[PDB]
């Protein structure tokens, strides 16, 4: 499935799309990607829209 990550920072706004077999693996993907950017904080997930958000 296609999932999305919304990055909601004070120094960064954006989105990534990634492929993964399910949402636990997409999580693991997106936290690595968020680490690249330096962005961490409150993680949430919208099953309707297969989208994670991370909000600093
Ligand atoms: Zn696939």
């Amino acid at each position: 499935m296609t999932y999305k990550l919304i990055l909601n920072g004070k120094t960064l706004k954006g989105e990534f799309t990634a492929e993964a077999e399910d949402a636990a693996l997409a999580e693991y993907i997106f936290r690595h990607l968020a680490k690249h950017q330096g962005v961490d904080g409150e993680w949430t997930y919208d099953d309707a829209t297969k989208t994670f958000t991370v909000t600093e």
